[PDB]
């Protein structure tokens, strides 16, 4: 089963929920919707997110290995794994377990030669099987300001309820949570990234 929010209840709680912190919304969550997961890349806002998380009522999280993450991004998963030790599901392209495997079954570049098909495999269809899978009701999300937005999004197709507590931080003030708790980030930001995707797509 699923859980459906009527448009006049969405509609009340994005009026509520703004007052109140990031880490308050979190424990809202938590108490009100069963089956929660956090979705990330380990982009800075899940990494805020996930210490947030930390600090309280602990969040499964659900992460898409597309084969492609950047080295530098697998480091700080391990990272993650050893200080925060979460509750993590690693979903990957069906039957493929690495980039060359990924290459010698689809084709070399497939990103470029197909890029439809490429995220049907790599991003589509590992998160609709996890969706399934884990019986997802809710997720948290690291969306943030734009360089409004909702607390609270229901997505159409899945029935998935997405919470964004970060729904009011700009870029600003989230590398300032990183840096005074000590967040570990991935080392390509130090190089001036802004968005961190598959290492061949990522500008």
């Amino acid at each position: 089963g699923s859980i459906s929010l009527s448009q006049e209840h969405i509609d009340h709680l994005n009026k509520t929920l703004v007052e109140l912190s990031p880490q308050e919304v979190l424990r809202w969550a938590v108490v009100t919707f069963p089956n929660l997961y956090q979705t990330t890349a380990f982009g800075l806002t899940g990494l805020v997110i996930l210490d947030m998380i930390s600090k309280t009522k602990p969040v499964d999280l659900i992460f898409i290995d597309t084969l492609h993450h950047f080295p530098q991004t697998y480091d700080l998963v391990r990272k993650v794994a050893a200080a925060y030790q979460p509750t993590l599901h690693i979903y990957k392209p069906k039957g493929v377990e690495s980039e060359e495997e990924f290459a010698k079954k689809h084709g070399d570049s497939l990103w470029e030669s197909n890029d439809d098909l490429y995220d049907f495999l790599v991003k589509v269809e590992p998160a609709q099987r996890a969706y399934k899978e884990l019986g997802v009701n809710a997720v948290l999300t690291g969306r943030r300001k734009s360089q409004a937005l909702p607390v609270i999004e229901v997505e159409e197709s899945s029935g998935i309820i997405k919470i964004n507590p970060l729904w009011n931080w700009d870029f600003a003030q989230v590398k300032a949570y990183i840096t005074e708790n000590a967040v570990p980030y991935n080392e390509l930001l130090d190089l001036g990234y802004k968005s961190i995707g598959d290492w061949h797509s990522t500008v």
